[PDB]
């Protein structure tokens, strides 16, 4: 009976402890040593730690379902409570130390947060329909789609604070929430859903209109199936034979050539991606090593991307149009990160999304046959389309998109909700968030070819203009040259913790954030430190010193 204690934490198992839902199954309620750091992450205090699932059911195909949740409460606590975000479809369960992006090693947990996990209602070594396209297969079952958008979060985070009241004998001071991806749609669901639920949340690369993923897939397989060579074994075209790698260089050396520079300093990075939008044309610009335009003046070259492969990205590249030519999605920057070479190895984290790996005789692309491509098709397609793993890069290419696009806007049977219902967030009333003093961070890498950083972006310019003077309680910070979450030729590591607590619990906004490059050898060198800059501002050199260093660069206002 001693607060904060092995037996207080033992005593959470079953009934003393009153959980907010009555379905709530504590399956472990374990007092934890102390555990030592590691190469790939920190110290962990002395905890008591709490798994279980809430809400154990059985779906409408035949499948069990429960919303599994694993929480720590370290003995000698700071006050506040912490929950990570999701990935990909979501469907496991991590350790739950509190993960805070951003290549971090250290965790919340290891800095005396109270922390907590879900798996989002669903379970990938339970859910797994040979018929539907394995782990994509909660898509069949309409709850799981909604504990999957928002409901599973909710649960968990009521769960996690009445455990810690009960444990420690008072509420959190503060509660914090990060997440990156499928993490960062989540972190902007919450702040529009429960914006109560936390003070503080980080977003990257949010997924906030993650069902149109695969209408952008469509697009960009049929794109670039004319510079496709060859068929694979289902009769459909190579989509990764559409450029090698060398070809990739050539039109990233080519954004280089005229963009680079545009921020004051030639440096690998093109900080001004605004002014980069506006002058980059892959159809007239040059191959800077070579006299001579990027395209083929007539046949094929190495040094010489074909005419045909120049129409295919540029149209991938637009984004998706109906028939009308209402845009579908939005399109995409230009950005160095679309290749990379860091010493002979290039750099596929742009490339796997739209186009897969040049060295196979199958497609593999993301958007082609992968992950992304059933998930569409059976998670966000309602009704769900199930079909052979075999059929869905044909049926990528036969997408329609007068048609196709519209079944992530319908409900269909017992589908009640669509796609974009319980897993879009778009929303723009943020005003509970803010007045009760919420604070939020958006970071997004520029050459991320899951989501577009200019859709990001658009995101953010609406938020400012419903509300004004956004930026005393959100920001967005851009990064160029970063991929998908990480990687990239671009200074994709940072702690967002930090400033996020200071500005919630001090009011120190973030007029920058320190950040880092996890692959320097991009631009052969042993480390590069950069400001990232609240939005719209981007870095600036300040004439002297190493342009490897972040104190020789102040945020500002392009030029
Ligand atoms: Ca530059
Ligand atoms: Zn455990
Ligand atoms: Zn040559």
């Amino acid at each position: 009976v001693p607060l904060a204690s092995r037996a207080a934490c033992e005593a959470l198992k079953d009934g003393d402890m009153v959980w907010p839902n009555a379905a709530t199954v504590v399956e472990v309620a374990a007092w934890r040593d102390a555990a030592p750091a590691t190469a790939s992450a920190a110290a962990l205090p002395e905890h008591c730690e709490v798994s279980g699932a809430i809400a154990k059911r059985t779906g409408i195909d035949g499948y069990p379902y429960e919303i599994k949740f694993r929480l720590r409460m370290p003995a000698e606590w700071n006050g506040r409570f912490f929950m990570e975000g999701g990935s990909g479809t979501n469907g496991s369960l991590s350790a739950a130390t509190g993960s805070i992006g951003g290549g971090q090693i250290a965790s919340a947990l290891s800095r005396n947060f109270a922390t907590i996990a879900t798996d989002g209602g669903h379970d990938n070594a339970v859910n797994d329909n040979p018929d539907a396209l394995g782990t994509v297969a909660f898509g069949l079952d309409p709850q799981a789609r909604l504990d999957m958008g928002y409901n599973s979060y909710d649960q968990v985070t009521q769960a996690g604070k009445a455990a810690v009241a009960r444990f420690y004998g008072r509420a959190a001071d503060k509660s914090y929430f990060i997440g990156c991806s499928e993490g960062g749609r989540e972190g902007m669901m919450l702040s529009q859903r429960f914006p109560s639920h936390y003070d503080g949340i980080v977003a990257g690369a949010p997924g906030y209109q993650l069902p149109k993923a695969g209408i952008s897939g469509a697009w960009t397989t049929q794109s670039l199936a004319p510079a496709a060579v060859g068929l694979d074994a289902q009769g459909v075209p190579l989509i990764n034979k559409s450029f090698s790698d060398a070809d990739l260089h050539l039109l990233s050396q080519a954004i280089l050539g005229t963009c680079d520079a545009l921020d004051g300093l030639a440096d690998g990075i093109v900080d001004n991606y605004r002014a980069c939008q506006a002058a980059f044309d892959p159809a007239t610009a040059a191959n800077p090593a070579n006299g001579q335009a990027l395209q083929c003046v007539g046949a094929k070259t190495a040094d010489c991307l074909s005419p045909v492969q120049v129409t295919a990205i540029k149209r991938a590249m637009a984004g998706p149009v109906n028939s009308a030519g209402t845009p579908l999605y939005n399109r995409w920057a230009w950005d160095a990160g679309m290749s990379g070479l860091s010493g002979t190895t290039y750099n596929q984290g742009w490339r796997s999304w739209w186009l897969g790996s040049f060295n196979s005789s199958a497609n593999n692309a993301q958007r082609v046959s992968g992950f992304s491509a059933r998930s569409w098709l059976v998670d966000f397609a309602t009704p769900p389309e199930p079909m052979p793993m075999t059929q869905v890069a044909a049926r990528m290419m036969k997408f329609d998109f007068d048609i196709d696009p519209l079944k992530i806007w319908a409900t269909s049977g017992q589908f009640t909700q669509s796609s974009m219902d319980w897993h879009g967030a778009t929303s723009t009333d943020l005003a509970a968030f803010r007045d009760r003093g919420g604070k939020m961070i958006l970071y997004h890498g520029m050459s991320d070819a899951a989501f577009s950083a200019l859709d990001t972006a658009d995101y953010y310019e609406r938020l400012g203009a419903a509300m004004p003077g956004a930026a005393g309680f959100a920001r967005l910070f851009l990064v160029p040259g970063m991929n998908h979450c990480s990687g990239g030729p671009g200074t994709d590591r940072f702690d967002m913790l930090t400033p996020l607590v200071a500005w919630v619990e001090r009011g120190e906004a973030p007029d920058q954030i320190s950040a880092w490059s996890g692959t320097p050898g991009y631009f052969g060198v042993a480390a590069r430190t950069r400001p990232l800059c609240p939005y719209p501002q981007i870095a600036r050199y300040k004439g002297s010193g190493d342009i490897n260093t972040e104190a020789n660069f102040a945020c500002a206002a392009p030029p």
